[PDB]
Formats: structure tokens, C-alpha cells, sequence
């Protein structure tokens, strides 16, 4: 029964790694998270940082999500972020994705008790 808590986890975190450390770390995780069973996911984020970090950013700055609900917030800090996003190859189920590394701030709308992240919405 997937909360929509644990479905961020699973899209969006990687504590394990510091970094991605290889141009496949997309390809090999878009598939391991379950992101490419029913389509391609055209563009997923995975943030290099603790959770009790991430869950942080609910209490951080207050911002407007991209579609116009209030519940969203962005990090004061910048984080070690994976970008990933298919390539012009890319045709589903033939999924292919490209690795940016990055540092950069996170916006992620966030609801629920506990009051933790269930969406990203962007980086910037
Ligand atoms: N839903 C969703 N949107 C993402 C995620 N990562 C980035 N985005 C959004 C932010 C931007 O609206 C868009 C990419 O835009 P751009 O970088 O300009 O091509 O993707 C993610 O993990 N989930
Ligand atoms: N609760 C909630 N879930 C959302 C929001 N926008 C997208 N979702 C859900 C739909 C999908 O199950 C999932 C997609 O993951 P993401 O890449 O984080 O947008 O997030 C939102 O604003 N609030």
C-alpha cells in the first residue's frame, strides 16, 4: 500500500552515494526504482543528501509550486542532485537516460503527519 511518502523515497533518494559516480548511474536506477515499468518517466531527480536533510526542506522556505499550490518549499542550501532525463533515443519500454551531476537547490511540496515530501517539483 504505497503512501505517497515512501514513493518519494523511492523516486527520489539516494543516500547511499554521494555523487553518481558513472554516465549509466540513471539507466541503472531509473530501472532498479521501478520508474520505467508502465513508461519511460520522462525526467526524474535523486538527491545525494539524508533523509532527516530532505525532510528538512519542509520547514525551509515557503514557495509557490509550478502549478500554482502553496505547499511547496526550497532548500536554503544547495544539494547534491542526479538529473536525469531520456534521451532522444529513448522510446519505451526501450527506456534510455542521460546523468547530470549537480548542485543546486530543491523545491518539493510536502503534506502528511509526519509533514515530509511527496512530490519534487524542481531545481534551481
Ligand atoms: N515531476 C518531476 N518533475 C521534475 C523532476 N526533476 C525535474 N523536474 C521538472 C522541473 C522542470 O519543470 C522540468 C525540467 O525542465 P528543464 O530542466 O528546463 O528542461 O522537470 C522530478 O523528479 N519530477
Ligand atoms: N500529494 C501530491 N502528489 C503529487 C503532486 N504532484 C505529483 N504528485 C504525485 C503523482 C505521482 O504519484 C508522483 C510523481 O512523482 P514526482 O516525480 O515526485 O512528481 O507524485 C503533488 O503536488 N502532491
Amino acid at each position: 500500500k504505497e503512501t505517497a511518502a515512501a514513493k518519494f523515497e523511492r523516486q527520489h533518494m539516494d543516500s547511499s552515494t554521494s555523487a553518481a559516480s558513472s554516465s549509466n548511474y540513471c539507466n541503472q536506477m531509473m530501472k532498479s526504482r521501478n520508474l520505467t515499468k508502465d513508461r519511460c518517466k520522462p525526467v526524474n531527480t535523486f538527491v545525494h543528501e539524508s533523509l532527516a536533510d530532505v525532510q528538512a526542506v519542509c520547514s525551509q522556505k515557503n514557495v509557490a509550486c509550478k502549478n500554482g499550490q502553496t505547499n511547496c518549499y526550497q532548500s536554503y542550501s544547495t544539494m547534491s542532485i542526479t538529473d536525469c532525463r531520456e534521451t532522444g533515443s529513448s522510446k519505451y519500454p526501450n527506456c534510455a537516460y542521460k546523468t547530470t551531476q549537480a548542485n543546486k537547490h530543491i523545491i518539493v511540496a510536502c503534506e502528511g503527519n509526519p509533514y515530509v515530501p511527496v512530490h519534487f517539483d524542481a531545481s534551481v
